[PDB]
């Protein structure tokens, strides 16, 4: 009618919350009976309010309000009938299973992928989703894990956050895992989590609310994650490397000029060959390799990224169920996606699904 | 009509004297491989521990003399059709400095950038640094100086302030005496982001993530952690220029909105009332944007965010310049920027003279 498709939006199984009730570590659930809702607490700049409510009764409540939503398969497809969504290629949300005990992750990661076959598996035709991946355990774990997504129905690709290997993105012990998901046709959908040094948002910090790491911190860190796999020639040497970044590519629209520029006048890498007249440029890659949410909030964002990667490689998101009202955050970015490409066009309809539709292939199984 | 170039720098001769002397960053070091190195940044610490200890790489970059030549930024400026410079201090200014001596080198320096301007009266303009390791009163002392300085149109300062940053309190008596004497502050990166975030490949990457992604989200943290805290609100009549286009702000400037609106415990506590000042509000009534983008991309965003008429061209001359190029000839990092306009506003607009020079008339007052 054309279908809308939402590629960022998020569950976390009850067997997934269940584990993170039990924690007394980031990331955890934890109720504080002055609210009726548990709390999620999932950052390391969360950490003092967390330290500072389990001694002193008068401190703010950490974290943010688990709501039903995170758990909720029901309450997924009530939002998406109620949004105009036909489909959600859904995602486990941060920090996957990036946490947990080398020996016990692989299990426990196959375990959740499963699981998420098994909700689409639910409401046929109407769901797909991103596996995740047990990158705490050794490498050749981590293969057999992928050996397992590529057989679940239902599954596209991977979503996973900027640590890799615990090493980042631009560690080549990484290379095998990029390499195997490439040849299975599955798409990587990068995601923010780890933000930035604390440090970074100074004395105050706790002032403000969470709007310096989620604002600021997470697409920063994206950016960051992303920029270390172009410098260190990620896409090159797998070349068949298809990426989805969050949050429109973080910063990345705005700064790749900033990049290229540094690059080309970078006085040690072009007297040492490493900036050889036919590199392909992060521009080449943005074109080529990457394709970004529409998750940004503004038209002034999305036009930057539609110029960036073009109207054929946007694609629409609402990181359901994250910043509830106190669903405005679904609607804002639809209007953005309307204001940037103007309502009825041939680029709304690839941004708002068609694009998600033909690049995830979501009809097969 | 009018090329002003507000985002230009130097180290006075005087400065890179001191330089050479330092033991620690910053600091400028001669190497039997080949010119002078200059070693300013935490990021180039490792590269020039292992320089210290044979055929390891040049740390830092190369001291070229178009760091220090008043002469040099004269030909750079008619080799790439700039009429008028706003210059500046180039990072870390007065910053590394004990607080005892801070004071008077800082002063002496603001005065020597006035001696400089003297020699080109109606093209050259600048910057005052201040001497913020020293105690409040002796940054105060400083603004009164600057004030008296000819040529002087502003205040170059970095993102750590006094030391706690730019949302600290007892810097709120500073951004006043600025802001009362007319005086433009030019927000300008410097320390980056801590090095751990580039990973254990860093150094293979020469130069590219601190200067590529570490200054403009370094600019982008502190602006957001001024607006937080209400410096804006707080002084109306402060004016701010961001380095960069604003680092990251005006793609992200939605993001933080919407952020601030959704933010449980803020909204809740009442820290978000209806009739708040929003960042778009701030990015069009008291931040100015340099065009220093490097991508008509970036660019329009910055003018979508802040408009034409708060544009301003610069080059940050000297610190790119051409490696397989003629120094002498014309920029390609200066060049880049003039295209970035044209593409975006259209070469022989109004929009496009706005933002190559009559802006900074304007807002600057230069003649
Ligand atoms: O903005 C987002 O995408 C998110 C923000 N904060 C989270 O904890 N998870 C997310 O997915
Ligand atoms: O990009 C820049 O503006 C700069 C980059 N690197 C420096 O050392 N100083 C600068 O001013
Ligand atoms: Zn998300
Ligand atoms: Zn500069």
């Amino acid at each position: 009618t054309p279908v809308v498709v939402d590629i960022h939006t998020h569950m976390y199984p009850p067997s997934y919350i269940a584990m993170l009730e039990k924690r007394q570590t980031i990331p955890l659930v934890r109720t504080f009976p002055q609210a009726d809702e548990p709390r999620l607490i999932l950052l390391s700049s969360e950490l003092a309010a967390l330290d500072a409510a389990l001694a002193d009764p008068a401190a703010k409540l950490p974290g943010r309000p688990l709501s039903t939503h995170f758990a909720s398969l029901a309450q997924k497809m009530h939002f998406m009938d109620t949004n105009g969504i036909r489909v959600s290629v859904i995602s486990l949300a941060n920090p996957w299973f990036d946490f947990l005990a080398p020996d016990e992750a692989p299990g426990i990661a196959d375990a959740v992928n499963a699981e998420f076959s098994d909700m689409c598996a639910q409401h046929v035709g109407r769901l797909f989703f991103f596996a995740a991946l047990p990158l705490s355990a050794p490498v050749d774990a981590v293969k057999a894990s992928i050996e397992r997504v590529k057989n679940l129905k239902y599954c596209r690709g991977i979503i996973l956050g900027t640590s890799g290997l615990g090493k980042g993105l631009d560690d080549p012990h990484l290379l095998p895992v990029f390499e195997a998901v490439a040849d299975a046709k599955l798409l990587v959908f990068l995601h923010p989590h780890y933000g930035l040094p604390n440090e970074v948002y100074g004395p105050r910090s706790e002032e403000y609310g969470h709007v310096l790491p989620l604002a600021l911190g997470f697409p920063m860190e994206t950016t960051i994650a992303v920029a270390r796999m172009y410098m260190a020639g990620v896409f090159d040497h797998v070349r068949n490397l298809q990426m989805l970044l969050a949050h429109s590519g973080g910063t990345l629209p705005f700064l790749a000029g900033r990049i290229e520029s540094c690059i080309v006048h970078d006085g040690h890498l072009v007297k040492t060959g490493k900036v050889p007249k036919d590199r392909r440029t992060i521009w080449t890659v943005l074109k080529e390799q990457i394709y970004l949410d529409a998750v940004i909030y503004s038209e002034v964002g999305l036009q930057a990224a539609i110029a960036s990667s073009g109207a054929d490689r946007l694609m629409f998101g609402t990181n359901h169920p994250f910043f509830p009202p106190i669903w405005d955050s679904s609607r804002l970015n639809a209007q953005a996606v309307i204001k940037a490409v103007g309502e009825g066009s041939s680029d709304a309809a690839a941004v708002m699904g068609l694009n998600a539709v033909r690049v995830l292939s979501l009809k097969a199984e």
